[PDB]
């Protein structure tokens, strides 16, 4: 234990939470986690915590290999405040399997999870537990702050700061909206509804989760965090939201594509095609059984990715509605755009369009925006580049208006057409004054 600043928002710092609210068995899993590392957290719980809101702390061992952490660790365990246990997993089994079993063993009426390298705040969690016991099925998130893993030094999290995800189903963290900003009427102490979590750290109802499932043990253990517990608790009854009163601190192929098609193919319907169509070949990867998994969903009878997108996700990275998922075909050269693989900021490429997909793929949104998974199109000056920028969801610079009979595509502010690419820069699209030749003619066609 050491100490830091208050990093509440400053309104949190009065707030009084009603009498009674449940307690709470903090559950960690670790592996190899250096000593001190690992008992600046336990310490953080206790010290940080009302020691009534606490029944007890697990430590759950996941087949470590050092010295310190057999012995000694029991040892200077037994000894303080709050009963803290170790339990020890036989043979190395991966983060699910060590939380479901750090889980039966607790006896809280709410599991909180961490790792093994955090540290708490002061507040964090009398609104966390006050949230669950308003209501039952609400899973709650502390604002994650970051410590460094060289200097250790302390840095407080946002609480504009959300989860989402993007086509590549990588959680993602995004900004706050207007919507949640307006629901709350600029009160930012009021916990945020985030469409995903970053499954990191998080308390819920011990038979909430037990109730929608807990998690799907047919991943890989070698996987980690998902979206697939955040899709399951919007689309079957819950509310997952970051508390914004509460912030704790964290230190900073195959195999994640299995746990993908596994999450995928249970919960995201037909929008499951935004993750094959760009990951061309993911589909020769083995993800198991999901019979099971299949069943809980029509048992609880959750609702349709769809209702989840519009609902609780309208910022959504992979669109609602779209007027086309696939490749934008110029009718005169026959080539396509693609992002040629390259990051926010850069140029988007034309070539030769391959018909196979993947970095050909874009989709003209709802939106009237042309993107490629979280990046869009975007134009800041005449005849300037067409470059892929972060995709704000508002419009301007991002607004491009097709025309599916003249098969043009105009970029509303500067007030020029898209073709075919011109000399010296022979490999990129440009934009021009509209004349109305095949080379401004695009083909946004469906897969
Ligand atoms: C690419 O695929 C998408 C979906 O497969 C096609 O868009 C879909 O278009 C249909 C018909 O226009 C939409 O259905 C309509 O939806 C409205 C909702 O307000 C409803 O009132 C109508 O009765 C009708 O059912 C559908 O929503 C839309 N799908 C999505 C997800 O946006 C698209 O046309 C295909 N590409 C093309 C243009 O060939
Ligand atoms: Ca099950
Ligand atoms: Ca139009
Ligand atoms: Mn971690």
């Amino acid at each position: 234990n050491r100490s830091l600043p208050d990093v509440r928002l400053e309104g949190c710092k009065t707030k009084v939470y009603p009498d009674n609210l449940p307690t709470t068995s903090v559950v960690i899993v670790f592996h190899n986690e250096a000593w001190s590392t690992l008992l600046r957290t336990v310490h953080s719980v206790i010290n940080r915590s009302p020691r009534h809101m606490i029944e007890e702390i697990v430590l759950v061992d996941d087949a470590s290999e050092r010295d310190f952490l057999k012995r000694p660790l029991e040892s200077y365990v037994k000894k303080l405040k709050v009963p803290v246990h170790v339990i020890r997993m036989e043979q190395r089994s991966g983060l699910i399997r060590a939380r479901l079993k750090g889980a039966a063993v607790s006896r809280g009426q709410v599991i909180t999870f961490l790792d093994a390298h955090c540290e708490c705040t002061a507040g964090w969690l009398e609104p966390l537990l006050a949230r669950i016991k308003h209501d039952r099925r609400t899973v709650v998130c502390p604002i994650i702050d970051v410590i460094s893993d060289d200097t250790f030094e302390y840095m407080a999290g946002s609480d504009m700061t959300y989860g989402g995800f993007n086509w590549k189903l990588n959680f993602r963290w995004y900004p706050v909206p207007q919507r949640e900003m307006d629901r709350r009427k600029g009160d930012r102490t009021l916990p945020v509804r985030t469409p995903t979590m970053a499954g990191g750290l998080f308390s819920i109802d011990r038979d909430y989760f037990q109730e929608i499932g807990t998690y799907d043990a047919g991943m890989d253990i070698w996987g980690g965090e998902n979206l697939e517990i955040s899709f399951r608790i919007w689309q079957c009854g819950g509310t997952l939201e970051i508390v914004t009163c509460s912030h704790v601190g964290h230190v900073f192929g195959q195999i994640i594509n299995k746990n993908n098609r596994r999450l995928a193919e249970v919960w995201m319907d037909e929008f499951k095609n935004f993750f094959y169509i760009i990951s061309p070949g993911v589909t020769k990867v083995d993800y198991g059984d999901i019979s099971s998994r299949l069943g809980l969903r029509r048992k609880l009878q959750c609702k349709p990715f769809s209702w989840y997108l519009e609902n609780i996700y309208p910022d959504s990275q992979i669109p609602r509605h779209y007027f086309s998922l696939g490749e934008i075909r110029n009718v005169e050269t026959n080539q396509c755009l693609d992002n040629m693989a390259r990051k926010e900021n850069e140029k988007v490429g034309i070539f030769n369009c391959h018909g196979m997909g993947g970095n050909q793929v874009f989709s003209y949104t709802a939106n009237k925006e042309i993107r490629t998974d979280d990046l869009c199109l975007d134009v800041s000056k005449l005849n300037g580049p067409v470059t892929m920028l972060k995709c704000h969801h508002l419009k301007g610079n991002q607004l491009w208006e097709y025309d599916p009979v003249k098969l043009t595509l105009q970029h509303v502010n500067s007030n020029q057409c898209l073709d075919k690419a011109t000399e010296e820069d022979s490999q990129v699209p440009s934009i021009r004054d509209c004349t109305g030749s095949r080379s401004q003619q695009w083909l946004l066609r469906n897969v």
